[PDB]
Parts: C-alpha cells; sequence; structure tokens
C-alpha cells in the first residue's frame, strides 16, 4: 500500500528544529567534514544532488557526488535506520530500507512534511 517506514525515517520533532537554521540544497556533511580545506572544490564549481533525511534533517549530497554522504548516513550504523530522505532535486522521496523511491499523498505524513521541508527551503 505504502512505506511503513514512514516514522522509523521520518521524525517531524527533530525535523522542525533541524531545518530553522538549516542550510539548504548544501549537504552539510560535506560542509561539517572539517578534514579538508575544501568542503566545496571551487576548481570544479559542483553542484550534486542533495537528498534531505526526512528523519533527522540531515542533509547529504545523493549519487552525483563523490562521497554520496547520504547513502554514508544510511550506512552509518545506528539505533534508527534514517533511511528516508528526499530529494532537493526532484523532490523524491527515498527509502533506502525499501529500496525503492516513495510516493506519499497529503493524509500521509511523508507527504505533509516533504510539503512542510518544501516550504522550509522554498
Ligand atoms: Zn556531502
Ligand atoms: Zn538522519
Ligand atoms: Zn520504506
Amino acid at each position: 500500500p505504502v512505506c511503513r517506514h514512514i516514522r522509523k525515517g521520518l521524525e517531524q520533532g527533530n525535523l522542525k528544529k533541524a531545518l530553522v537554521n538549516v542550510e539548504w540544497n548544501i549537504c552539510q556533511d560535506c560542509k561539517t567534514d572539517n578534514k579538508v580545506k575544501d568542503k566545496a572544490e571551487e576548481e570544479t564549481e559542483e553542484k550534486p544532488s542533495v537528498w534531505l533525511c526526512l528523519k533527522c534533517g540531515h542533509q547529504g549530497c545523493g549519487r552525483n557526488s563523490q562521497e554520496q554522504h547520504a547513502l554514508k548516513h544510511y550506512l552509518t550504523p545506528r539505533s534508527e535506520p534514517h533511511c528516508l530522505v528526499l530529494s532537493l532535486d526532484n523532490w523524491s522521496v527515498w527509502c533506502y530500507v525499501c529500496d525503492n523511491e516513495v510516493q506519499y499523498c497529503s493524509s500521509n505524513q511523508l507527504g505533509q512534511v516533504v510539503d512542510y521541508v518544501r516550504k522550509q527551503a522554498s
């Protein structure tokens, strides 16, 4: 019928707090990578896909990046799955644990939040 990992991958409460002064379309995990000096290699001026964890508001870069930090975040061993990311590109949802693209509606929390987060980033 739908994905049932909604709550498992979407946590509205911590979303609100994350998106407050969050950076939009900016994989924060790129920025928080103090290891390197660049975190944005101006010579290439990259703009990868940006997937936002619907679970915590962690913004990562998807497949179109070298790091694919969004997936690293999924592959991160943790108690909650955080397996829901929405694309700031096509506004799709990806559920890593479903391993497909998720669809939602107006009564579905995922849709509600995507709508909300879209209002955030808008
Ligand atoms: Zn990144
Ligand atoms: Zn997360
Ligand atoms: Zn799912």
